[PDB]
């Protein structure tokens, strides 16, 4: 590939210090985020391409979905705090976008219960200051890269992936170009 | 049910002349479209309640899918041209969203071949003026109704279904409310 700023990636005007090496932002209301998760498996394929020691971080954003949007950011904080992201990502995406059965915080709670998280544990986490701090961390991270939309990925707080500039004829070629761009940027 | 403008349906500010009597839009990438068609069977339930003589039309759109999305819209034109919608809708939805076996146009072609459409016939239709025209027709219809998202349904180019307010405490009752609304608008 001939990597070029503006094509596969763009460069932040003011790089963020102490940023995660690979930082993804998403919303459970975001249609492309649904595709990135269920059909393209972007995070898994980026992980596979990168060295074993690279930290990948994934944060939820507030600006899709009204009040339920805020609740989902708090729920994603719960998931991070309990380490159950992989248990709830699909039923949260599908509950919001596919079946549209997630309408309130109670419905979000039911998803966690059905994914095996004990209700008492969910409630304790939901109300915890660990979770409150993770909510603040997600919001600050988005602010720091001046985030305007999702999905988004940032490498070393300097470079932003530009999927728009990639080939969309074949799903697996798209994923390969995306992951290979992350690898190129990571060792930049 | 007591029908009111703004409740079960809305009224287009700019009516579309010569529109199909009942016009549905969808995308094979769209999870709620999968829900509508593969789980709720909205098209089929609407059809069953429609007055005799009222035909249903269904067009594909491309909001998410880039070049592959365009391929899907052209493949849907082939399905319309060949009259094989009822043979390929299921394996196309499953292949895109569930088994992730549809990654490119070649995989779409394989679905038609497996459904009984010979490869040379699929290709002849793919490259036909009829299919080129059907692609233009799908695009133009979406533009005419100022299509914002999918799924969507329009009656007589005048009325837009509004499922948001409908009873969703029960997917069976939702389907009934939705199909009854189309029947009502068709009679108007
Ligand atoms: C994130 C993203 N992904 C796209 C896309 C990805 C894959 C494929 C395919 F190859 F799987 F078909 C198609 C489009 S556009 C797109 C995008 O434009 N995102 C933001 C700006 O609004």
């Amino acid at each position: 590939a001939q990597y070029e700023d503006g094509k596969q990636y763009t460069t932040l005007e003011k790089p963020v210090a102490g940023a995660p090496q690979v930082l993804e932002f998403f919303s459970f209301f975001c249609p492309h985020c649904y595709q990135f998760e269920e059909v393209l498996h972007i995070s898994d394929n980026v992980k596979k391409k990168l060295p074993e020691g690279v930290k990948m971080t994934k944060y939820h954003v507030n600006f899709m979905g009204g009040d339920l949007g805020k609740d989902l950011t708090q729920a994603w904080a719960v998931a991070m705090a309990l380490g159950v992201e992989d248990k709830v990502t699909v039923p949260l995406f599908e509950g919001v976008q596919k079946t549209q059965t997630i309408r309130s915080a109670s419905d979000i709670r039911d998803v966690f219960i059905n994914a095996g998280i004990k209700g008492e544990e969910y409630d304790a986490a939901w109300n915890s200051f660990v979770v409150k701090s993770l909510v603040a961390q997600q919001e600050k991270a988005a602010a720091d890269v001046q985030l305007r939309g999702v999905p988004a990925m940032f490498v070393n707080g300097k470079y932003q992936l530009n999927p728009q500039g990639m080939d969309t004829s074949n799903m697996d070629v798209f994923v390969q170009q995306y992951a290979d761009t992350v690898k190129y940027l990571s060792e930049k």
